[PDB]
């Protein structure tokens, strides 16, 4: 009785690249590609109280009324310390924003996730130097 | 908007999936299967096409020893020579000798990445990772 299903949701764009990458790779459906992107990722990490500096690297809408606002609110609410950011425009839509912090595991995975989960927000990602 | 789709697997592998969820911070299995999807569609992305595209971004984040002469300007000459194009770039002191800085880059994938490869090679470079971003992700 060894096969399950378990729901995946995706926005619109993420789906639309991976349908674009099955056809592409050969393969046969969206349950394939994803099940042998999960085999693959876990061949290639406990949270703990140690402050460590990181990177977190923004793609967000400009032209989203009052997000950066909410991002501050964000930064300011978390138990991190954010040391500075910095933002460029990349278009006419875009703009990228690079923040340098220091925190415990749990207060800058938390920071990542509440930026990344706004309106507006293109992605977040983390590099974590511990 | 949101599309929901439906993924079928071995339990034994779904149990390990399961198992990293409450860990990353996630509330259902989905975001950690998220962004495995996103993650591994932007190196797809980055593998492909385009020696002549130089319409990639990313983000180099590196560690460095600034006392260590001709490091700062090794990494400066290496990067006047990769082709990439620097968009922007924020240092911060970590220490008295390291510091960190954050280079947001535009350029082809090819060449981003040996930047990377590059800077992360030399001695009193303790730390050269990339963030990279596909158009698909913003556009």
């Amino acid at each position: 009785d060894s096969i399950i299903r378990f729901s995946v949701s995706l926005q619109q764009n993420l789906l639309d690249e991976l349908d674009n990458r099955i056809i592409k790779n050969g393969y046969s459906s969206r349950s394939e590609l994803v099940r042998d992107m999960i085999r693959e990722k876990l061949v290639e990490d406990n949270p703990n109280d140690e402050s460590k500096i990181a990177v977190l690297v923004v793609i967000y809408d400009h032209h989203q009324r009052e997000l950066n606002q909410r991002m501050i609110d964000i930064q300011h609410a978390s138990g991190t310390h954010v040391l500075c950011t910095t933002a460029i425009a990349m278009d006419e839509h875009n703009s990228l924003e690079t923040i340098i912090l220091q925190g415990n595991s749990f207060e800058i995975q938390r920071l990542q996730l509440e930026i990344g989960g706004l309106r507006g927000v293109k992605f977040a990602k983390l590099t974590k130097a511990s």
